[PDB]
């Protein structure tokens, strides 16, 4: 278990030991890039997760705006857009964006905690909700997953014979029912692949902290 | 934040103050209900969530087996259904359940580390296989991912005019493929749902070691 280089990482990046593709971000020490508990710090899996996939990041925080819904965390929702500042359009994911950024920036394992529990119980919501649409061919939804099925909807013609739509749309509508499960499966699948790599850097974190912490 | 029954289980149950279906087990300390860091021991989420999801369980130690034979790890794979006992066939999942009892019994936060870091391992190579198999209509897959499809393979008549059979064929190789990885991607969802909740039974039962260490 000997390698100078492991040691070093700075040294290594100045001797060009490696091959890392943004040398010297790795050992930049922050809020960005560390957790604590009890005012015990490490560099964090976690906070490289979010800066390296900001992408699904930005998909895990919008499950959480979910899950405040669901919650009934009012307040929480309602002023999850605030303080924008601009009068005009910029990034069309503007709020997550500025959410993201302070996530980055949350160092307390406490608070942490707090949006992976959230984001898992919206990720649970939505599982369950395709489990009951897909339990008969007859789609029949639960009082609750009819309403999990309209938040998850919105928070995400015959030209040769016109009168012939009419009486297509009651094929149609089922069609439009089944797609939108369809759609919602994948990013499911997608929000729980980061879920899941995401919360295991998590703990692998805790290890850590458990490690420093015990000295 | 005053509840004299949550602070006294077993007097709740003994006054039937509650609807517990399997009352008193949630008291129950020993090594298959517990984990620990440095001989620092917590009743464990982890735990619970496999002893009430066994079905679930013995899926992710299957996938423990494919993160080890995928890892290298020959012995520990060539050696994983030893020590049965019987010489006639039992539950048709029998050296898994015999894995199952184990993993419960173990109570290191290192070696249930170990667990999880393999299972997501594999988790991540299917997911990264069904990917490169839906990247184009023509199926074509990375050397790598072909190997990974029949393990994951594995480890998991046209009578009017027979004749016509073999020419049908050719239709029905590429109906197979598809059939195989529609199958995968349905495992895949039910193992990582199952993932995601496990993962964050361990994140906060590491909370809570955390908690009870610093002191
Ligand atoms: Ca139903
Ligand atoms: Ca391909």
């Amino acid at each position: 278990g000997y390698e100078p280089n492991v040691d070093y990482p700075n040294a290594s990046h100045a001797g060009l030991y490696d091959r890392s593709k943004q040398p010297y971000v790795d050992t930049a020490i922050g809020p960005k890039t560390t957790i604590q508990f009890d005012h015990v710090f490490i560099k964090s899996d976690f906070k490289t997760w979010l800066a390296h996939n900001q992408d699904e990041a930005i998909l895990l925080i919008r499950l959480y705006e979910l899950g405040l819904l669901l919650q009934g965390r009012s307040d929480s929702f309602l002023e999850f857009y605030n303080n924008t500042t601009y009068i005009t359009r910029t990034d069309s994911k503007q709020p997550f964006l500025n959410k993201y950024g302070k996530l980055v920036d949350t160092t307390s394992v406490t608070c942490l905690d707090i949006f992976l529990s959230v984001v898992l119980f919206a990720l649970n919501q939505i599982d369950s909700l395709i489990c009951d649409f897909k339990n008969t061919p007859w789609i029949n939804l639960s009082k609750e997953h009819k309403k999990i099925y309209e938040l998850v909807r919105g928070i995400f013609y015959c030209p040769f014979d016109a009168n012939s739509t009419a009486s297509a749309l009651n094929v149609n509508a089922t069609l439009n029912a089944k797609k939108t499960i369809e759609l919602i499966t994948c990013g499911l699948i997608r929000a729980l692949i980061a879920y899941a790599n995401l919360v295991t850097a998590f703990s692998a974190d805790k290890t850590a902290l458990l490690h420093e912490i015990l000295l």
